[PDB]
């Protein structure tokens, strides 16, 4: 154990892939704060503040706004053991598909918001069978608005463009929805995503809250801090500098010569940019060189786009023009110096 | 909004319920780090050192074994779909039985270490594939995974471990691997798909390939928990949870309270269950604890709610100072409280 026995040590490292994305002070300074307990009033008093924050990125007042204790693949596992009783787009849909299968005109529909894996921010409008939308990738840099879009089910994750860590998922229900939950003759294969259990804990039913699990307190401070971060820049600010930055990505991506995977610079989701691969040139060589020479992490292809993309991120705080210019010159360096058949 | 964009104020609380605890300086400075690659060489490497953590506290050598992104609901949740292809206690034993009701001579049976409902620790010398829930007892009594042959040993982070909760640990016997890799029937979790999960947590042969974001945070600061738990030792941890348990019982006994659970040797150290005072709401002694000590102590679970209060003892926090504080906390408290 003598691995175990030497202090922590963590290098420092530019997050500008799908995800996880690195952490602004506030988040950080949270995530170092003290426990409290996990059935007090002021956890409480956190948890409801994180409902209204839930209910400001939404865009909804459904009363079914909660917390996942889990990934965002938890919130969307969550939502569909809850709502099912026995599309594919990018990696996103073929998930879905296996969860799909693992349980048993169709009654529900799923589509990715923000494909991370395609670099594709697919089309909403009109699409209001329930509506199920993923929001990880999306939420917070393009707008989404529930209750205008009607969308029955939205999910996002808490370490994208919130940019709090990863491990907490953020989900809200329709009245459609919870009708279909609370209207099953069958129990969910699952005790822990039971939603009427959940509900009854975060406070959106009528009893008062039981013990099912114990929340992540921690996580729950960085995301609480996370929540307020966005609600006081503001939701079309942070589209606005999203937007830009993309803009701006794409400018220097094609200038240094490279192809931009998705044509339809309107249909570029702007936290996700996919870029096809340099012709003669090793993914994993280039993926190597930003690591190697610039303490950069971008990202290969998942799924379907495994070996025809690179991946690159513009989360939150890290969406910015400085970060774009150094992801630029590291891939300039990447193209000139990894070896080209 | 007017509530989120007031600053975060959390208030100074001494937990001293069955879990979740107070943290120390240690896991505070982990929880508060900088991001990395949730797929990174350096993630991986703070992966297989909480790997070998799991191996000492379990005391196991099970090459299956990794941390569960989720409660100690989520471990015993993913234990029971994975080894499932469609005995109780207090609570713990109700939720392994609305689990296995959620999906429908026995192939496997369930066993609670340390009942934190009742504070009986209860043998697993003497004991179809083994589950033992370890939440509460792990690191506070003996408990030997490979020696006891146990098939699936399960704990969570929140307890002794001192971690932030929603981790969970994991370790599975040869036989129960076996059982898990030769399933006619897929899972109903992919959450929690075990193939997938031991592929990431570097437990098979093939490369880690993506399944699901690892809490990162979460892992540096389990890293730091185990590495505590390893510096100080496993016979060092399992003495002072007995002397500090000890301690407690004899001065709760000193103020005319009586012990929930009598033989001394079916008493778990970390979580002790106190009879209820007679002619007392056990609602006002918690709030006076809360309200006029800062203090947190606990009520009953399950069955044994309304009937016992409950103490805990984890970790750094089993100190006898913190036994000392809440002994003067419920001495105020039974002189205040309405007696009918």
């Amino acid at each position: 154990l003598k691995a175990l026995l030497k202090p922590l040590s963590i290098p420092n490292q530019l997050l500008l892939g799908p995800g996880p994305s690195n952490l602004p002070p506030r988040i950080m300074a949270a995530g170092g704060l003290q426990m409290i307990g996990s059935m007090s009033k002021d956890m409480y008093q956190i948890m409801d503040e994180i409902k209204e924050g839930i209910q400001y990125v939404f865009q909804t007042r459904n009363p079914l706004t909660l917390v996942i204790s889990g990934s965002g693949h938890c919130a969307l596992e969550a939502a569909l053991v809850n709502v099912l009783e026995p599309g594919a787009n990018g990696i996103w849909g073929q998930r879905a598909v296996d969860i799909g299968e693992r349980i048993g005109k169709p009654v529900l529909l799923f589509l990715t918001h923000g494909e991370s894996s395609t670099g594709v921010l697919q089309p909403l409008d009109g699409f209001g069978c329930l509506l199920l939308v993923d929001s990880v990738a999306s939420l917070g840099g393009t707008p989404l608005y529930m209750d205008r879009q009607g969308i029955d089910i939205l999910y996002s994750g808490s370490q994208k463009a919130l940019n709090a860590p990863p491990g907490t998922s953020l989900i809200s229900f329709s009245d459609k929805a919870k009708k279909k939950m609370y209207s099953r003759k069958t129990k969910p294969f699952s005790f822990y995503l039971d939603i009427k259990w959940l509900a009854n804990f975060w406070g959106c039913d009528d009893q008062p809250r039981m013990y099912h699990h114990t929340i992540p307190v921690i996580s729950l401070y960085s995301l609480r801090e996370s929540l307020a971060l966005i609600a006081e820049q503001g939701l079309e600010n942070s589209w606005r500098q999203h937007r830009e930055a993309a803009a701006y990505l794409h400018g220097r991506l094609q200038a240094l010569g490279l192809q931009l995977f998705v044509k339809d610079p309107a249909l570029r989701l702007p936290t996700v940019t996919t870029v096809a691969v340099p012709a003669g040139y090793d993914w994993r060589d280039i993926v190597s060189y930003v690591m190697d020479h610039f303490d950069i992490e971008i990202m290969g292809g998942l799924g379907p786009s495994t070996g025809k993309v690179l991946r690159i991120g513009l989360l939150g705080c890290n969406a910015t023009r400085e970060n774009v210019d150094r992801v630029t010159e590291a891939l300039r360096a990447a193209l000139q110096h990894c070896p080209k058949k």
